[PDB]
C-alpha cells in the first residue's frame, strides 16, 4: 500500500484537482471511494492530512512535481492567483450551475437559478479566456500549478448540455490540456 491516499469521490471537480495533480507527479497513490475521508478530498501522506483542494494541489506540486511549483515567488503568482479566484470566485457561481443540469433528476428545474449561473460563470469564465489571450496557460508561458484546479472544472464546463459562449482562447487552452496523459486519467472521468 502506497504512502499517499486520496479519500474521496473521482467524480468531483475538487477530487479530480488532486488526482491530476497526483498523477501529474507520477507518485504512487491509492484512490479511496465509496459506492452503492473528513471533506471532498482527503490527502494523507504519512502524518500530513489535508482537505482542500487547492492545499493539495500545491503541496505535492512542490513535494513531488517541482516542475508545476514555479521557484520564484514572482513567477509563482501568475498561476497561483488563478488557484484562490477559481475557489473564491468562480466555484460556487458554477457548483450551482452543475447541480441544476446533471444532479437533479428530471426538468423540475429552478430554470431561472440555472439561466442565472450560466450567465454569471460565463461572465467570470471571459476573464480568464482573456487572460488566456495573452500567455498560452494560467501560470505564464508554461504550464505548472497555477492551471490545475481552473482546468478541473473547464472539463465539465465544456461536457456539460449546455449553452456556452464563445471563449476560443479558453476552449483552445482546454485543447491543449487534454494532450496530458496525467489529465486524460486524472479529470477526464465519467461527468456524473
Ligand atoms: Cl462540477
Ligand atoms: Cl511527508
Ligand atoms: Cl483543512
Ligand atoms: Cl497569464
Ligand atoms: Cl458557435
Ligand atoms: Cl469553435
Amino acid at each position: 500500500m502506497p504512502a499517499i491516499t486520496i479519500w474521496g469521490r473521482r467524480n468531483s471537480s475538487n477530487v479530480r484537482k488532486a488526482l491530476w495533480c497526483a498523477e501529474e507527479a507520477g507518485v504512487a497513490y491509492t484512490s479511496i471511494e465509496v459506492g452503492g475521508n473528513g471533506v471532498v478530498p482527503t490527502l494523507q501522506d504519512g502524518a500530513l492530512v489535508l482537505w482542500e483542494s487547492n492545499a493539495i494541489v500545491r503541496y505535492l506540486a512542490a513535494q513531488y512535481a517541482p516542475a508545476l511549483y514555479p521557484q520564484a515567488p514572482a513567477e509563482r503568482a501568475l498561476g497561483d492567483r488563478w488557484m484562490d479566484w477559481t475557489t473564491s470566485t468562480f466555484a460556487g457561481v458554477f457548483r450551482d450551475l452543475f447541480w441544476g443540469v446533471v444532479r437533479t433528476p428530471e426538468a423540475e428545474r429552478d430554470h431561472a437559478r440555472i439561466a442565472a449561473a450560466l450567465t454569471q460563470s460565463g461572465e467570470l469564465l471571459a476573464r480568464a479566456d482573456a487572460a488566456l489571450a495573452q500567455q498560452p496557460y494560467l501560470s505564464g508561458g508554461r504550464f505548472a500549478m497555477g492551471d490545475i484546479p481552473l482546468g478541473s472544472f473547464i472539463y465539465a464546463w465544456f461536457e456539460m448540455p449546455i449553452e456556452r459562449p464563445e471563449l476560443p482562447h479558453l476552449q483552445a487552452w482546454y485543447a491543449r490540456l487534454r494532450v496530458r496523459p496525467a489529465y486524460q486519467r486524472g479529470v477526464m472521468t465519467a461527468l456524473t
